[PDB]
C-alpha cells in the first residue's frame, strides 16, 4: 500500500505516535516519508547483509526475522515479511520499542539526516486529525 500523507499521520496517530517517547507525529511521518516515500512493501538490503522493511524500514539485524540475517536478533518477535502489511499495526508496536531502545529517533539513520531539526510540522499540514 502507498499511503497518502494525511492517511498515515491518521493511522499513526491513531496507534499513538503522536508525542510517543516525546516525538510529535510530523516527526513520524517524516521518518516515513524518507525511510520508504510511505510505501508499506518497500524493502532494502543493507551493506551488513541486514534488511530494512515497510513503511519505517524496520531492519532485520535487530528487530525482526527474515532468516538471512546472520547472527541477528528478532526483539519485535515478528517476521519482518509481517511489516510489509496494509496494516502498520507491526511496524508502529515495533517502532515503539525501537525509539525506546535509547537513542530516540536516531536509530531511523533518514531521520538524523533528513527530519531532525527541520520543520517536522509541515508533514501533517492541512490534515484532519
Ligand atoms: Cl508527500
Ligand atoms: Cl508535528
Ligand atoms: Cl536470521
Ligand atoms: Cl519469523
Ligand atoms: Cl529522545
Amino acid at each position: 500500500k502507498v499511503f497518502g500523507r494525511c492517511e498515515l499521520a491518521a493511522a499513526m496517530k491513531r496507534h499513538g505516535l503522536d508525542n510517543y517517547r516525546g516525538y510529535s507525529l510530523g516527526n513520524w511521518v517524516c521518518a516515513a516519508k524518507f525511510e520508504s516515500n510511505f510505501n508499506t512493501q518497500a524493502t532494502n538490503r543493507d551493506t551488513d547483509g541486514s534488511t530494512s522493511y515497510g513503511i519505517l524500514q524496520i531492519n532485520s539485524r535487530w528487530w525482526c526475522n527474515d532468516g538471512r540475517t546472520p547472527g541477528s536478533r528478532n526483539l519485535c518477535n515478528i517476521p519482518c515479511s509481517a511489516l510489509l502489511s496494509s496494516d502498520i499495526t507491526a511496524s508502529v508496536n515495533c517502532a515503539k520499542k525501537i525509539v525506546s531502545d535509547g537513542n530516540g529517533m536516531n536509530a531511523w539513520v533518514a531521520w538524523r539526516n533528513r527530519c531532525k531539526g527541520t520543520d517536522v510540522q509541515a508533514w501533517i499540514r492541512g490534515c484532519r486529525l
